[PDB]
DNA sequence: TTTTTTTTTTTTTTTT
């Protein structure tokens, strides 16, 4: 009947013993979750991994929820199993849940990931219905949850409800107090009556599951309400997360009873609100566990507000970037403006654990105050329907975004950071929920007056844009590379690329000489060389994804999605897409591989050097030298005219060639970014060729 | 000039919610008087002193009676805040209980005995 | 980061 079907009862019977499928027929991946992986034997030398994942395989007959063996999950760190792939199951196993009452579980073992499949259905019926039940589970675990498959700030699953809606709470006989009430009187009031607060910052949410321990919802999020002229920071517990974080939005008049309060947690960080009028409260703060009765949480509807009593307002500190350009080192400041690029969702290894990762994505904001944007770097929000989907033919408004400067190189590095409480929205078309603000209206008209103009900003989408410009001082260079090895040797680059996970990227630097370089026009001479290894390195390959896409909004899924994270569950494709080569590239000038030869010659490179400035920039000068990769603008062509009487692109191609070719002999350390795009796909491009 | 002056018409000014002096300058109490408080709830757990204070700034230009917030009743029951010390007030509200206000001390900073007590500045309000 | 339930409080004014 079906391969799930003849492997479960093959294997029903011999619960934790590994038998190799009778028959080993190709399946289909309709879903990848990830979740904590406690109760197994921390005592074990490989501690086992923090997280295990469940795959739906679906055969032609049915699906069956599986479990995959802890020990494969580094075919999905590397993305290799996706959503849509076809794998031939060779191991298997039967793992019963001793907290549920049911069947046995399906204990993938051993799997031979190939290709996408032909033809996924999305409708196949489900053979065990326990699998099928609304409020989705891991299979193992008593009253377990689902993680995001690859950040742990994002809320993932059916756990977390959108349901709550604005209640009218009679104030007849509340006893409401101040917070500053609570201040002085907290440690002798044996009750603590009602409050009435409103939000002014919601943080991202924080998972604190820790393997061996045994907790439920290991959610908490931050939340600094201020009640009256008072402000604290209001932390929400266990599953009282998962069922008020994607419902309460800053501006929420809520009405908190049946709370606790403790003392202000060590390490805790309260960031100073817009209004200076306002008292900080920092040495109490309110804790919201989930009482048994749904009264401890209760939001009140504006018209239910009174200016009878006073509340304070939610204010802002829009900033445009000329006023940017002044702001100090830390200033937390608020951005608004029509996107104009859009990266990728690059992953950075935390240090606090080597296992979680975050998701940043460098985007662009375009406003009427200055020729350059924000360059924000966008992390996860904890709003994943907003930042996965985030195109540039759109408004958007950042929160709580702390610039960054650094004056030790020529380039000015004045950029922003999301902060914990940053938040993330795309205003409507005038701007409906943030239209108060003044700073909004000057960008609403700003934009009005330049379609009115009938001018469009080069929208460019995706691509390989490494924002951090290496300096033009190697002596910097090495300086903020603190005895961490700033050059990496020529034999170790395989070593560093099998490093990278999912969409990982880290900037290295190689000593060699330019073997030889070719000219590879996006689409005067067209190759060069300088003049038996040890052994030879051929990275020299620029995906499709690299190249940075002129974005076209009839087509605005197809390109969202090339760029995205990897999505979790199967949607099958709405028609038959496009191809990604068929969209015009925003690069103006092709790429180059550059072949670098090692100091003792022993060991040879092959990397990409992929520039993002235009002709104009080696015109005006704008760049460091020929053999850097980003212009001092870091900054996509503008298009103010799209093609210039200047020496075009193929002029410019040839010209790095012979540039090149003056760093015939000279010992250089070159600055080589190195990327893992997904699958078993890894990129190396060059962004900066160290000269004496 | 005046500091009572300037504290006075800035919290008329700006909403009158516990504002904070936008300047601080050493001020010299000229007297500590005492009566009930009456006109309180006192339903709060944590009962309300029984009995207030009015102490009487100086600020060298005028002499002002500021209602002491019974929150600060302990300074004047330990003799911290007695005459002639010179005071630093931190925050400042503007209670009615109107014709003119009743500037009440939110917050305090007693510091040492003065030398220029004057007993000759006119009273801002009549 | 986690973390719940329970209560305790005595005393000198008004007459119209």
């Amino acid at each position: 009947r079906s391969w799930i079907q003849k492997v479960l009862e093959q294997i029903m019977d011999s619960p934790r013993q590994c038998v190799t499928p009778s028959e080993v027929v190709p399946v289909t991946v309709l879903a990848v979750q990830r979740y904590l992986l406690e109760d197994e034997p921390r005592d074990t030398v490989p501690k086992p991994p923090l997280y295990c994942y469940d795959v739906t395989i679906s055969d032609g007959v049915y699906q069956e929820k599986c479990y995959l063996d802890p020990s494969l999950n580094s075919l999905v760190y590397q993305n290799i199993l996706k959503v849509g792939i076809q794998m031939r199951i060779s191991r298997v196993s039967c793992l019963y849940n001793e907290k549920r009452i049911g069947q046995g579980i399906l204990c993938i073992d051993n799997v031979h990931c190939g290709e996408t499949s032909d033809s996924i259905s999305l409708e196949t019926p489900f053979r065990n219905r326990a699998h099928q039940e609304k409020p989705e589970r891991p299979l193992r675990g008593g009253k377990s949850h689902y993680l995001a498959l690859w950040n742990n700030e994002d809320p993932y699953g059916d756990i977390w409800l959108t349901d709550k809606q604005p209640e009218e709470h009679n104030f007849s006989d509340t006893k409401i107090i101040s917070l500053s009430h609570l201040e002085m009187t907290w440690t002798n009031r044996r009750n603590f009556p009602a409050l009435l607060v409103r939000i002014l910052h919601k943080s991202k949410l924080r998972y604190y599951g820790k393997p061996d321990k045994k907790m439920i919802e290991p959610y908490q999020t931050f939340l600094e309400v201020a009640d009256s002229s008072g402000t604290v920071s209001v932390i929400m517990w266990n599953a009282l997360c998962p069922e008020w974080y994607k419902s309460l939005r800053v501006g929420l008049v809520l009405l908190l009873q049946d709370y606790s309060v403790k003392k202000s947690y060590p390490f805790r960080i309260q960031p100073v609100p817009v209004d200076p009028q306002i008292k900080l409260i920092s040495t109490m703060e309110i804790c919201l566990n989930l009482r048994d009765p749904p009264t401890n949480i209760i939001i009140i509807p504006e018209k239910q507000v009174k200016p009878e009593w006073r509340l304070p307002k939610l204010n802002h500190r829009f900033t445009t970037r000329s006023e940017l350009d002044d702001m100090p080192e830390n200033c937390i400041c608020d951005v608004i403006g029509l996107l104009v690029f859009v990266g990728r969702v690059q992953r950075s290894k935390k240090k606090e654990n080597r296992e979680d990762f975050w998701s940043y994505r460098w985007i662009h904001i375009a406003d009427g105050t200055s020729e350059q944007p924000f360059i924000v770097e966008l992390f996860s929000t904890s709003q994943p329907e907003i930042f996965e989907n985030i195109y540039p033919m759109a408004y958007f408004v950042c929160t709580q975004l702390k610039v960054v400067r650094n004056d030790n190189q020529v380039p000015k590095l004045l950029y922003l950071t999301t902060t914990n409480e940053s938040g993330v929205f795309i205003t409507g078309h005038r701007g409906q929920p943030y239209t108060y603000d003044a700073k909004v209206k000057n960008f609403i008209q700003w934009i009005r007056t330049k379609s009115d103009s009938g001018e469009q900003k080069n929208m460019v989408i995706g691509g390989y844009y490494p924002y951090p410009p290496v300096p033009e001082t190697f002596s910097k260079y090495s300086s903020s590379i603190k005895v961490e090895s700033l050059l990496t040797a020529i034999s170790e680059v395989r070593k560093e690329i099998e490093d990278l996970q999912y969409r990982e990227q880290k900037r290295i630097a190689i000593q060699g000489i330019i073997t030889a370089i070719k000219y590879i026009p996006h689409s005067i001479s067209d190759r060069w060389e300088s003049q038996g290894l040890i052994d030879h390195l051929h990275y020299s390959r620029v995906y499709p994804e690299s190249i940075p896409r002129k974005f076209m909004f009839e087509h605005r899924k197809f390109l969202s999605d090339q760029y995205n994270s990897q999505p979790a569950k199967y949607v099958p494709p709405e028609g038959r897409p496009p191809k990604l080569d068929d969209f015009k590239s925003a690069r103006s000038l092709g790429h180059f591989e550059v072949t670098i030869l090692g100091l003792n010659h022993e060991i040879a490179i092959d990397v990409a050097f992929l520039p993002m400035y235009c002709p104009e920039d080696i015109r005006t000068s704008q760049i460091d030298t020929l053999l850097t990769s980003m212009n001092y603008s870091c900054a996509y062509p503008q298009d103010t005219t799209g093609n210039d009487r200047l020496p075009g692109p193929r002029a410019v191609a040839g010209d790095i060639i012979k540039a090149a070719t003056e760093l015939d002999r000279v010992h250089i350390v070159g600055i080589l970014d190195i990327c893992n795009l997904g699958n078993n796909k890894v990129e190396v491009y060059l962004h900066k060729i160290y000269s004496p």
